[PDB]
């Protein structure tokens, strides 16, 4: 082996992450054949599966030369997995992780969420610095074909993602959140267009195909959530056509593809049996068939230009940086249309830049200085949320709803949105002392999905 071969594997695994479960929690999909615990906020324990991925990252770093670009990339991959892990749980193994075998008698101590977040922000800072000005020629880079500047852009965008998630904090470790954010924007580099997306391209070849291709979970029981359809339809958003089918009955009636009334979903917060009746009757939309019938569908975007620009828009509104928030917002929306136009081939004519410009003039979408601050934030977060259908943002749109309040996810009376996940049973079984110490440091001994983690306090 060699680091190039290992990079290919590490990069594929990281950039191929996606979560249909998250899309139930984020009110895009429903299950009508049974109760989805994600749809109705009944999850309990999470899992530590990303530690296996982290062990592969470690192997790639150990095989590479000290100070090499591969080592910089390892910091990026570590940051991405640790960020996702800490958002799930709070305190997690970090500094003490990955030093013994997974099945060793020794199991790792947990670091506080603040320590993890500050740590990975510093790892990303180090990665950006390591790559700066580098003439190193790497191989196996299936994301950016060896362009180290593109990696720096992605690293910096990721730092902004993390920092914006910490909008409720002045400091994280010794890092001043707003001043660090501003410094990164000033220094750059940042993604400049959709071409700079941190995304994985799929190919019609063994082990290289889109992850939902021929996924059996797309048959019976899977439909669009009525609230997501409504968010799109009320904005006259033609990305609706790209993500969803018409209802079977609307198709039968010969309603136009761009007739917003020909799309409908099921109510996620009523008993599923009632919504199954609506779906059986032919009155619910399903995910577009390209999501499971095409071997390359669309690239999986770990972190893209659309999100980056909307992070920047929010930072302007919050006063963290100067800039034109309207054009950050509009550049993001326009780029999202450009993305869907490429991959939603059957509805591409509705997704031109002329269509984007019209969409941006719609009620509920149009952005201007006269809007209230809360309205601006809602606009921005909504545009971050809408294009994350079956995408590489994984649970992040759910956590952004916890941070910002947007969207306000439909749920039955008395149902709370979980803040986090409980620790895996395996941790209680084999790492009990360290788990107990983590619960005592965080929540006075409690481990509940309703325990509010540090980043939201
Ligand atoms: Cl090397
Ligand atoms: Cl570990
Ligand atoms: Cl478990």
């Amino acid at each position: 082996t060699n680091p190039s071969l290992l990079l290919t594997g590490v990069a594929y695994s990281a950039f191929n992450q996606t979560s249909s479960d998250a899309c139930h929690a984020a009110k895009m999909l429903i299950l009508t054949s049974g109760e989805s615990k994600y749809q109705v906020y009944k999850w309990t324990r999470g899992d530590f599966d990303y530690y296996s991925n982290l062990r592969d990252v470690t192997k790639m770093s150990e095989e590479a030369g000290e100070g090499s670009a591969y080592q910089a990339l390892a910091h990026f991959f570590r940051a991405n997995y640790f960020y996702q892990l800490t958002l799930d749980f709070g305190s997690i193994p970090y500094t003490d992780a990955l030093k013994a075998e997974t099945d060793a008698n020794y199991q790792p101590a947990y670091d506080s969420q603040e320590v993890v977040l500050a740590g990975i922000l510093k790892e990303l800072e180090e990665a950006d610095k390591m790559l700066e000005g580098s003439d190193e020629i790497i191989s196996g880079d299936i994301i950016y074909n060896g362009n180290l500047v593109n990696w720096r852009k992605l690293i910096n965008a990721y730092r902004l993602r993390i920092l914006m998630s910490l909008s409720g904090k002045e400091k994280v470790g010794d890092i001043d959140v707003k001043s660090e954010f501003s410094k990164i924007v000033a220094d750059g580099p940042l993604m400049e267009s959709l071409s700079d997306n941190g995304q994985l391209i799929y190919l019609d070849q063994q082990d290289n195909r889109y992850p939902y291709f021929n996924d059996s979970d797309f048959g019976s029981g899977r439909f669009m959530d009525s609230t997501y359809i409504a968010e799109l339809a009320t904005r006259q958003d033609p990305r609706l056509f790209a993500v969803a089918t018409q209802t079977p009955n609307a198709e039968k009636a010969g309603k136009a593809i761009n007739d917003f009334s020909s799309y409908d979903g099921g109510d996620p917060a009523v008993p599923y049996s009632l919504v199954n009746d609506k779906a059986v009757a032919g009155n619910c939309s399903k995910p577009a068939p390209r999501y499971y019938q095409t071997p390359t569908n669309e690239p999986m975007v770990l972190l893209g230009y659309v999100e980056q620009q909307l992070i920047l828009a929010e930072a302007v509104v919050r006063g963290w940086i100067q800039g034109d928030d309207k054009i950050y917002y509009e550049s993001a929306v326009k780029a999202s249309f450009e993305f869907y136009q490429k991959y939603a081939v059957s509805v591409a004519d509705y997704l031109t830049q002329d269509a984007a410009a019209e969409y941006l003039r719609n009620d509920k979408v149009a952005y201007s200085s006269s809007l209230s601050t809360d309205e601006k934030i809602e606009r921005i977060i909504m545009q971050k949320y809408l294009p994350t259908f079956l995408q590489g943002s994984v649970w992040l749109p759910y956590y952004e709803a916890l941070r910002t309040g947007y969207p306000d996810f439909r749920r039955a009376a008395g149902v709370s949105l979980p803040y986090r996940w409980m620790y895996p049973q395996d941790e209680y079984n084999n790492n009990a002392t360290h788990v107990e110490a983590a619960l005592n440091e965080q929540f006075g001994g409690s481990d509940k999905t309703s325990d509010k983690p540090w980043w939201l306090q």
